[PDB]
């Protein structure tokens, strides 16, 4: 029930690259503000604070040009993403050190096509 355990699994089903390959984890000091786009920092807490993000890098990873990694904050989950080749940053779990602004289960593990009707 890992919330980095899904991530992984989440990102390798998305993508359909192998499971069994393990990645490379690199801890490094960045700000959210240099990371995360203003939008999502444009007066935010996260302002100029150091957030510990963990970078993820793997031949998949690379051959796929996917830069995942997950933000924390005195060993706490803050927001995970990843960038793909379109440059689009993609949000699986936003959570403020306030409060959290979107939250979604369904997108974290990839809800269906569609749910809005299935009883017929």
């Amino acid at each position: 029930m890992t919330l980095e355990l899904q991530l992984k699994h989440y990102i390798t089903n998305l993508f359909n690259l192998p499971r069994d390959e393990k990645w490379e984890c690199e801890s490094i000091e960045e700000v959210a503000d240099d990371i995360l786009p203003d939008q999502y920092v444009r007066l935010g807490p996260l302002s100029n604070k150091i957030l510990q993000t963990n970078t993820y890098y793997s031949d998949t990873l690379h051959k796929s040009n996917i830069y995942p990694f997950i933000l924390y904050y005195q060993k706490q989950l803050i927001a995970i993403g990843f960038i793909d080749e379109n440059h689009d940053m993609d949000f699986l779990y936003l959570h403020n050190t306030v409060m959290p602004l979107l939250d979604q289960r369904y997108l974290l593990t990839g809800g269906q096509l569609e749910h809005h009707h299935h009883h017929h």
